[PDB]
């Protein structure tokens, strides 16, 4: 009723540790307790991960909430794989089927492949990050064969901190010589802020250069630098602030302290920190559902010798793991619903853009239905397709021989049709042909003063131009303004 | 700064900082853009005094 | 990790041994912290890990020089992700400069019931794009399965 959990936060994770220390209390019912033994460490070093995995094995925790990186994912999943100790995290959506390791970060690898098909690209450049792993690089190369892409994947994660200024400039100058006006930037947050600065200084954020910040939390950066440039910058978020749980949370979040929760006053949450809040929700909703079926998961003075030969389990195994992988909570990420493995089912990665106004939303990606375009369809902004009213009288516009085969502004041909296509290039517009009903080029009526035919439709309202053989006469010049004549009959 | 944020320092946009002391500013912002920025100085540092 | 500390509980002075890509990070961290020299004929690590003594020298450059001798730009670089992606990261960085069109297929995680289906889906999806210059990149057990 006061379950001991571990939790291996990194050495530089402050806002991540905040939403853990936050979400611990504003979610907890005072019945249960979630006693931590948080150990900060440099997780790129499998030595200190190993110590802190067994230090929290000596004390006998029932779950560890650590952040692994590329150089330690093979440490965490191995130790947790053998010793059956459950593990929950918002880090990497692990390559493969590692048991006892719960990935709470959604699987981006499908959403990036869906988005590109919407923009219909073939000519990327895929600036990626070596230290953050390559599982997405083996999904836009392995699937580049089928859909004839020309990925130009350049590793940018080895750049030194003194040759930063020179190499990023020489990077895009290389991409300029291939004329790659499309980049699909892939790094984590601090390298996106360092690329976007080095895009601006060499002036690559003008109209043309599309970007895709392939990072789960698109608005977590410094977007008010390339917002006003002119470069369409798409993106990916999971914490969509126009919803119930977020708006309730962000009110609490924006009122917090500066020194009780470091980096919490800001009205935007990091997705690494955001899932950590949604973790604590999962990290008891299993365990309180476990107490609904009366499973005493208790243990003894567990030997602080992980490296025991032989290596027995802690007992009871899957009993925790069953509880974790059934939890259908609703958190500030969407439907947190796992599988038999630890990857998330039924989440709501929603695709954003970056208009001048701000980070607009344009719909979502979600496993069942691929790309839903729930956007404002009222953003038409059209160049109204004018009603070019025209008689049908050869050698002018005549009806083509396949007159029941195709439809609209390709059906008619003649002198007027090639005139309309040539006038549209100069007077730039769009047009859709319209044959008048009765014929009758122009005639004012005897007493009712109702015009007839093409004058009747040009005058009143249902036309905008009359590309047709109308003779310029006096009684048609008063009501309609002609153009200087194109033919002298 | 407000030229850079709207991206008007690419190749083409010539400037003339008509201010007597051209290098007294923050020129390492549009140096690498591509816009030829001329200028005027009086204190030329390649001299004796 | 078990066996390394069993060797550390004897106070060894040079450890011979192999490592996969799933154990490269465990060894080069332990031998870097606990300063115990580690001699290995496995794939060399990317980067500058101290206290490992690597002896499979380097393919990474020879593969880049052999291609230049044949003058290619139409590869089909079938890689096995069980030995390090470090060679794939070389012939993609060097695919920028020398104008190449690598079509790197992961021929790695493939089970045995689809061995006569995935490969016969694979090569047809190279032949449909007419790739003729495959750069098979596997360890011997997987090379003979492709051949
Ligand atoms: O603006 C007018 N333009 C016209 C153009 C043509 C054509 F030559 F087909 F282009 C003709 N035709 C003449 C030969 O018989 C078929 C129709 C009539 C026209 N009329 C009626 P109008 O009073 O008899 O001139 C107009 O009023």
């Amino acid at each position: 009723n006061s379950i001991q959990i571990g939790g291996l936060f990194p050495r530089g994770a402050d806002q991540e540790y905040s939403a853990f220390r936050v979400g611990m209390v504003q979610f907890s019912t005072s019945e249960f307790r979630l006693t931590p033994h948080i150990d900060n460490l440099e997780v790129a070093n499998s030595f200190a991960v190993t110590n802190a995995f067994c230090s929290q094995f000596s004390r006998g925790v029932y779950a560890i909430f650590g952040f692994y990186d590329k150089k330690s994912v093979n440490t965490i999943t191995s130790f947790c794989g053998t010793l059956h100790v459950s593990f929950i995290t918002p880090s990497f959506p692990t390559d493969g089927t590692h048991p006892f390791v719960i990935q709470m970060r959604p699987d981006l690898k499908g959403a990036l492949l869906s988005l590109i098909e919407y923009y219909q690209w073939d000519k990327f450049a895929y600036l990626y990050d070596s230290d953050r792993g390559l599982s997405t690089l083996q999904a836009v190369l392995d699937s580049a064969a089928e859909k004839k892409w020309q990925v130009t994947a350049i590793n940018v994660g080895n750049i030194n901190n003194d040759k930063k200024d020179e190499t990023y400039r020489s990077l895009f100058q290389d991409l300029e010589l291939k004329k790659e006006r499309r980049v699909i930037l892939d790094c984590e947050r601090d390298k996106v802020n360092d690329i976007v600065d080095q895009v601006i200084t060499i002036g690559k954020h003008v109209k043309g250069y599309h970007y895709i910040i392939a990072n789960l939390g698109f608005t977590d950066g410094d977007l008010l630098k390339i917002q006003f440039g002119g470069a369409e910058v798409s993106g990916f978020q999971i914490v969509d602030y126009d919803d119930s749980l977020v708006s309730k949370f962000i009110e609490r979040w924006s009122t917090l302290e500066e020194k009780e929760y470091p980096g919490a006053h800001t009205a935007t949450i990091k997705y690494t920190s955001a899932l950590t809040y949604d973790a604590v929700q999962v990290m008891t909703e299993a365990f309180r559902n476990l107490r609904k079926q009366r499973i005493e998961i208790s243990r003894r003075g567990n030997a602080g010798d992980c490296l025991a030969n032989p290596a027995v389990p802690w007992g009871q195994g899957v009993e925790i793991e069953r509880a974790l992988k059934q939890v259908q909570v609703e958190g500030l990420s969407g439907n947190i619903k796992f599988d038999q493995n630890g990857k998330r089912i039924n989440y709501t990665i929603n695709i954003m853009e970056l208009k001048t106004n701000g980070p607009r939303k344009i719909g979502y990606w979600s496993e069942v239905d691929k790309m839903v375009l729930t956007e404002d369809d009222t953003s038409g902004l059209e160049q109204k397709t004018v009603v070019v009213t025209t008689i049908l009288e050869s050698p002018y516009v005549m009806m083509k021989k396949n007159h029941e085969m195709l439809e609209g502004n390709e059906r008619y041909e003649g002198y007027c049709v090639d005139l309309a296509a040539e006038i549209a290039k100069h007077c730039g517009f769009k047009y859709k042909l319209t044959i008048v009903g009765d014929g009758k080029y122009g005639a004012r009526d005897a007493d009712t003063k109702i015009w007839n035919g093409m004058v009747g439709e040009l005058v009143y309202g249902k036309a905008d131009i009359a590309i047709a053989p109308l003779t310029i006469t006096l009684v048609r010049e008063e009501v309609i303004d002609f153009s200087k004549p194109f033919m002298s009959l």
